[PDB]
């Protein structure tokens, strides 16, 4: 598997092959950690069902907080989130480490993820968390997915091409094996994010779009820009046909299908 | 016991059984930690007596700070509180960890509890405490009860359906085995709190009500909304008939009795 | 008195600072040096400790540095009047250090209501656990002091402070007398741990001071922990004997005032 | 419980109440750790059932190795986890090594732990140290410690010999065991010496399956008379044709001071 | 997974799902740790190839020492025990690899070898007990290979000693138990029934005919075995991949020796 | 090795030889950690190539963050020493001058690095926290025999001229007092003032390159002068990896640093 | 470097690059740890000089005990094992230096000595396995010197025994194995093929003629050796620089014994 030809860590390779597709060397991750920051939103109320439908649709892995896993009436990959913060907090952009890598390992997870809002108050504390966690991940052979987003007092456009690219880069620099970040709006600027970041980049889905057209076109665009896959939550689990929209996404990501052939998977 | 047929932790499994009624699979917990935050209030002055009356009334467990345990029917389950903060502090909503899980274990406790005011200043620090403590509890097989409340400079209705459901979800997401929280005011909204939280939810009693009618009706409804039990303090230990009011509560919680019958247990 | 205490080491050590047939204690705190500098009576500490011991005090309370030069209680808290935040207290000595010095107990100071006082709440709770493990008696000096507390002797704020200390694990609580026997009796009844009263600033007459001790004992105090009123008095030995008369022998003020010579 | 009127350890107190009967202040423990040392013997093949019947009969606690607890939890008695291991097929069958930690027992929700020391066996001093050290970690965690002390080894011809049995019991108390398990010495007087010479409550072992219920129950009755704080019998209970019944018989004698004749009636033969 | 519905441990459950067949709830493990104790024997010289053929044949997992893994889809079990035939005490086993090392390598389980009856075997009793605890903590499945061997044992397949050896392993914390077949369906059924943990049979030395070997597995399965852990009889065969398919037919599909031999190419 | 003749640390000695030229006893280090603080800037997009060209040009060592190393083409090309950076901070942070430790010395060691580096902005907010980091890391470096390069710069709300002689000299001295083996800092603008920085600092001083200069003349002359002031070498990034001819400009730098060549001879190494 | 393509450890890779010739992917190591086991023997009295001559001759690395490092560039390998000829058990080896100590000294690799077949040799098995893990963590290359030596081994050069010992080292985590030449190209080729780790040959006692020694090295390279680790035959020679150059000719340049001989003055 060429993608991580450079990775010199047996452990990481083994677990990585459980979240990435062998043929395409791309990944479809369904993040479902919104519960912590936004409460029980649409699609994440009956988590057991969502995980099932998404798995059924062909997702390679789900990303959850440890508490949801332990209550799990569990065949896909499991990524455990280590960051926490909420929208009701005096500082909604603050993220602290709420779970350890070791805890994720003893639960059988295949990878862990951390969220860093670059530009938020005292964001340097999160820089250190990422750097340290990257080292403990390296030691345990645990793949690390760093969700890097430009966010704070002075950032008007958390999707700005320069900022998003700087943030993804930062993530690769501090040891992240994979980086999650926002699509910048156009194939060219996002291709810069991809080229400026030594680690594979995976795109976030963002808020639920008005039409499947919009959402699927963005995936196709991101893949074209060089994305190693996708990590979308809301646009999948808040969709009326979760299994269908998931298949659509897989068509685009693993089979290079176009939006038209992709839309045929959605139940009308 | 169906309630926890999802727990893959023998230790927590054995301890939860000491604070949950076998046949009803519900619990009546009497929190008596108010001393730390409010001083020696009514009913918590002669703690030894209160614990006795409450045990006599049929409570499944009492919740105390380590200092009160040392000093003072048959037996009742013991839950040791780990959080501390006071009303006289410059920041009365601040909670710090004052007791360790290990201390609670070597004291023979059956569970531990933490208090998190979601929305309070630097509340993210408490997010981390919960997450970490959840892990040490998982390791020791110690049941963890997380008291989640939406309280802060920008929350005017601490009982707001949305905020409570979010607060309760956080608790479950980060590792609590059980969550005690405020009743939202009506059966429908509270049923949303229960359904949005993967962990069993237990309701708080709130300030002493004017009539037994009010109090018992609210416990009855919470049970109807899907609560796994109750964790009331003031409404029980500040009542004229502690043993009696406790029996009333047990009638409603363990026997599904209606307020009518439940009230007969109170001597006037 | 300590019938509920299930710790062999705390019992053995608590017997060195408590009168056996009276079950009360007279502690002479001499840690003022850290917070106020070399004040009257604490300049020749060696002498003060001697006179106080001579007068019958059960124990002296000092910072490790002074000892390193009756029962011994080592203070773990530090803060000064010249600090930008004079009410701030940080842990400056460990329980282990006190143990290897042969101390019989340790003490911590918590200003409930001071800035970031929650940090001290945690210190007390943690130290209580390490004290429990080592069998080291813990005396928690609880005072409601802060930017919004106009009266630090307020009955209910003081009864809250004492209770807080017991809830978090102190074996003995030091605190201010509330001004009258009834309100202080509430502090005593609301606190599961034995309460000991502080002496406060030097009073104008021995009458005032000894009478307050008497009222506190009457309110249910387990003893006294006075510093300035003893080591700043003109007859250290004598005033200490007076205090012991009241605390250990239930003597009255008029019979106690008689111990003060010169 | 005037039995532990001196245990100055809240944790040990709370946990001891889950294995001793409050009314009688005595205990009926059913050890089922024989699997490790003797293999799957009669009565310990379907452990889940045995634990159930014994619980049904009124036993206060079962004693098992960690590996079996991870199965035998019906959820439908106090749990004591054994920390010692050794086997009959080992070159030194009297050797015992620590195979489980106190911490492991705690995170499993156990109410107590037990250690086995063959006083007089080869390198038995190593076990002396294990007991002494484990006693301290038990003291710290508030975990009750049951020490099974038996005089066994090359120079010990009679293992139920009163002077040695009592020396062993004294050994476990001196080093910190909360409770002592040992063999009955054969007569009420000599065993009363074991009890009086040991500061810790003593509980008697059942020994090999007896030929008649008469023999066994009488032995229990005598031991109680000598001052035993209860009983810890395995084979004589789980290898019986009516586990539930024989267990009730034992409880009658231990918790209700019943006599053998009254107790035998409980055996649904 | 009906086989471990009692294992109140998430990590073990997740990792065991990578060693056992969901449909049959049985396992075919190919141990290849012989190198340490016997040197580079037949079939274990070109280990890379053997692992491939065995994987190709349908084996659920391979069992190796850490060094072999690091020098170059099935499950991976890392052996923690070491000892050699050239040692003054060939039955001695010491722990040569840690559970943590196995975890950071991505292994799905670890295994330990205990010769019950060997000199100072009690030291290995302790190793098993301790390692079981560290495995419980990490959610790492533990396979304990229990064999009765030592000075007072000549029949290392006696139904008594084997059943005890297996029981011992389960009592002390292992999640699965590897052991020798006792020679007949009835005695082995006693080993299975006396051991709370799933038992898996060892293959023993290379048999003269495929008939002998495959019949041995068909019997063990009949006795109640949860699967098989055979090395020599598979990697020392002339058709590694075919004999492996034969084994899988018997273990996962309950096929008979007749319809099984038709796999060995 | 004469300049490190006062280092009673075998490991440090062994490791410093893999970053310094035996004969000139000077060093040419190419820092490439800009990615963390400024994002993927010119020349640091295809890092694998840059490391190669710089190695080809004769650089003694490259300085990178742990993440960039792992993603490497660590193959044949011409072995060069590896220095791993331990400090992190970004231009998009509310406090762009803040630096926190993002990598440990132990991690650098198990990666085979020959040295580690830390960045301290003396004068920045809560800079005392970084003082402590330097002091502590110096001790762990001393224990592991890992050479420590401290990049000391005067930057803050009250420093308008970060090349100020008295300030640079203070910052460089600071690094040496707290245990750094080598100190990286800005050139002060003239040979005399910089010679004061060098003389006031017990540790060998290496100069930073600063932003890309308009002409090769400016840059190379600056280096030539710093060497004259007593610098132990150079640690330039942008002026090398952002130059059209990397391999060439690097050779130019080596000519000046290792061979005492003059600016005019040096320029002869830069392609058309 | 082709030799270590399956080695997923950045640190080891880098440190091995310093003890191996990049073009020949072979190594010439000069062990000089004899002092501990045999005292100050010929050639190891003025160690400073020997290290210099050997470095001068082109050796890739020297292997020493920490005490000697303390009191042309060349890689440094620090020995971790100790035992002496005057000890009641001369074959006993205990760990006398830690991997961490070697790292803080700037070493490029560490080595351990295991006499397979010696009394309580299983204790050394464990040392190797444990040290292998700490080496893996620190990115420190580990060279395991595996030799068949005990009261039941008469020919410590026996093909079966040596291949077994070398395979033992690889299995437990050694990166490179040092062992005795078995006497002929075919049997030694079996040692090389049976061991997943690169094998390097020991020089043995000083030979009577340079012919004997150089021919031995030549056959070993032909058998597939990854290099040589000879001490006595180099530092006890009359022309150290010369004999070392001879060895390098054969190992790095595939030169024949006739041509190699030249370098000797």
């Amino acid at each position: 598997m060429e993608l991580f030809k450079d990775i010199k860590n047996l452990g990481k390779l083994v677990r990585l092959e459980r979240i990435f597709n062998r043929e395409s060397e791309k990944t479809v991750i369904v993040p479902m950690d919104h519960g912590v920051s936004n409460g029980p939103i649409k699609g994440l109320i009956d988590i057991r069902k969502t995980v099932n439908d998404v798995a059924e649709g062909g997702a390679n892995a789900v990303l959850l907080h440890k508490g949801i896993v332990r209550h799990g009436h569990r065949d896909v990959g499991l990524i455990i989130h280590l960051s926490g913060g909420t929208a009701i907090s005096p500082n909604p952009l603050k993220k602290v480490i709420v779970t350890t890598v070791e805890e994720a390992i003893r639960m059988g997870a295949d990878a862990v993820s951390i969220h860093v809002n670059v530009g938020s108050d005292e964001d340097w504390e999160a820089y250190r968390d990422l750097g340290m966690i990257a080292e403990t991940c390296e030691y345990w052979g645990m793949p690390l997915i760093a969700m890097m987003y430009p966010r704070g007092k002075h950032i008007q456009n958390e999707r700005d091409p320069e900022l998003v690219a700087h943030a993804a880069r930062l993530g690769a620099e501090l040891g992240a094996d994979i980086v999650k970040t926002s699509y910048t709006g156009d194939i060219d600027s996002f291709r810069d994010v991809v080229k400026g970041c030594p680690a594979p980049v995976v795109v976030a889905g963002g808020p639920k779009t008005n039409t499947d057209e919009e959402f699927l076109q963005m995936i196709k665009d991101a893949m074209e820009a060089g994305a190693a896959g996708v990590a979308v939550g809301r646009n999948i689990f808040q969709h009326d046909d979760v299994v269908g929209i998931t298949r659509a996404v897989c068509k685009i990501v693993h089979e290079n299908a176009d939006v038209e052939e992709a839309l045929k998977e959605i139940r009308k």
